[PDB]
């Protein structure tokens, strides 16, 4: 997962 925010894939 990626670093907040992540849109639309994280």
């Amino acid at each position: 997962g990626f670093r907040s925010p992540c849109a639309p894939f994280c």
